[PDB]
DNA sequence: GTACCTACGGCTTATGATTCTTCTCGCTTCCGGCGGCATCGGGATGCCCGCGTTGCAGGCCA
C-alpha cells in the first residue's frame, strides 16, 4: 500500500537481469555504507550458467 | 528569469606535535703501551744414509 493505503506498490520487480551486479549502486547509511562497481553482462550470464 | 547551506559515510591531502633514533661532546682513569734485563727455547751448521725427488715408459682418464 502507498502512504494513504489508496494505490498498491509491487514488492520487487520479476526482472531478468541482476542489476545489482551489472551496475550496482553508491548509498550510505546511518551509520553502514556501500559501493559496487559495474560488470559486463555476458560474463555474468556466463557465471550463472 | 537567475544559486546558496548542511547531514548521512569512506579515502586522500596539508600541517603541527611527539617520541624514537642518531650525531656529537665530556674529561678522566684504567687498561694498555713501551724501555730494559736475565732467561729459555730455537735456528744452522757438521754428517750420513735412506727416503724423497725425478727420468722414462706404461696404462688409464676427460
Amino acid at each position: 500500500d502507498n502512504y494513504d493505503g489508496t494505490e498498491k506498490i509491487p514488492d520487487v520487480m520479476p526482472t531478468k537481469i541482476p542489476n545489482l551486479l551489472v551496475n550496482g549502486s553508491s548509498g550510505i547509511a546511518v551509520g553502514m555504507a556501500t559501493n559496487i562497481p559495474p560488470h559486463n553482462l555476458t560474463e555474468v550470464i556466463n557465471g550463472c550458467l
